[PDB]
């Protein structure tokens, strides 16, 4: 399954896997990239996969000849599904803003490597999130 970007998907999921976790790469009618990250866990006590965890994930959409993400904060759900629920105790939301920046980092180093151009979301005007809070 290509993608409309002209780049071939299994190069493309091969390549983001070494910007992270394995990519899960299927069949599906929107051509989007969308990745689950762990940063902390809502409870202990509990057993892990009886609870659910923070972060946020990324959607981005291969352009022409370049690419484009967004900043989306969310909820790691154990079915997979799509979950968007508060961020409780301000000590964790701190470390979602560091690691939403280190992301692109390491994002903006392999766009290179292909020369795909870069832009900021749309979603955002001017006013990114507060990392020195």
């Amino acid at each position: 399954m290509t993608l409309p970007s002209g780049h071939p998907k299994s190069r493309l999921i091969k390549k983001f896997t070494a910007l992270g976790p394995y990519i899960r790469e299927g069949q599906c009618e929107d051509n989007r990239f969308f990745f689950d990250c762990l940063a902390v866990c809502v409870n202990v006590k509990p057993a892990p996969e009886k609870r659910e965890f923070w972060g946020w994930w990324m959607e981005l959409e291969a352009q022409e000849k370049r690419f484009t993400y967004r900043y989306q904060f969310g909820l790691f759900d154990k079915e997979g599904n799509w979950t968007v629920v508060p961020i409780n105790e301000t000590e964790v939301v701190e470390r979602l803003e560091y690691t939403l920046r280190e992301f692109h980092e390491k994002l903006r180093d392999l766009l290179i490597s292909m020369e795909l151009a870069l832009e900021p979301s749309d979603d955002f005007n001017d006013e990114p999130v507060k990392l020195s809070a």
